[PDB]
């Protein structure tokens, strides 16, 4: 019971979610490997995503997180990548497909950084790159984002050296260690804590 809203580029909502797509790239350090080289993205279309019962559903493992972390369900806006956004834009989110690990274990990956999502857009580590050209670093071959509305609370937090939440908890967060200029990355593991509001058709673009 999906329905897609085409934005305007006009639209300020357009404009906002577009800024946060850009702003949020950064340098990485596999040099490009997984998602290609670039420093911004050409976008195709962006889409807003109306579901009722993927909305209650979210809402209501909202209030309960947030009941259980004194009234703060902590939520943000987060990236996600990955070769499934077609199902879950249908289907949402589900835990029980998220058994493939991460650098933080299993379980349903986003990142502030939309670079670091973009990784993930044709598999681990960038795949074999896109279908039709097996070229992780394609500029041509269309590729797909959810910016999605997720739910922390209580956040275990886990340095790296740049399944199940952990007891008391509602997410891990995933933070450098050294280096700071990297943004956070995020796990849950309750499909009912993330809501994919935006589809986000882009190119990534090769540098002059
Ligand atoms: C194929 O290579 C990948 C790429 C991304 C993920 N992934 C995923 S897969 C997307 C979330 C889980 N999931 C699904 O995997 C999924 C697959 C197929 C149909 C579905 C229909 C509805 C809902 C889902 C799905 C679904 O929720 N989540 N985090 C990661 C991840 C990202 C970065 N590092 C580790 C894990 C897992 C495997
Ligand atoms: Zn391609």
């Amino acid at each position: 019971g999906t329905i897609l809203i085409d934005l305007s580029p006009d639209d300020k909502e357009f404009q906002s979610v577009e800024e946060e797509m850009q702003s949020t790239v950064r340098e990485h350090r596999d040099g490009g490997h997984a998602g290609g080289i670039f420093n911004r993205y050409n976008i195709l279309k962006i889409q807003k995503v109306c579901n009722k019962k993927l909305w209650e559903r979210y809402t209501h493992r909202r209030k309960e997180v947030s009941e259980e972390n004194h009234n703060h369900a902590n939520e943000r806006m987060l990236f996600h990548g990955s070769p499934f956004v077609n199902a879950i834009i249908h289907k949402g989110f589900d835990e029980r497909h998220a058994y493939i690990g991460g650098m933080f274990g299993a379980g349903i990956y986003f990142a502030e950084n939309s670079s670091k999502s973009n990784q993930y857009v044709y598999g681990i580590g960038g795949g074999t790159g896109c279908p039709v050209h097996k070229d992780r670093s394609c500029y041509i071959c269309h590729r797909q984002l959810l910016f999605c509305r997720v739910t922390l609370g209580k956040s275990f937090l886990q340095f790296s050296a740049m399944a199940h939440s952990p007891p008391g908890h509602h997410s891990v967060t995933g933070r450098p260690s050294v280096n700071g200029l990297a943004l956070a990355e995020y796990v849950i593991y309750r499909g009912e804590q993330a809501y994919p509001e935006y589809l986000i058709t882009y190119q990534i673009m090769r540098p002059e």
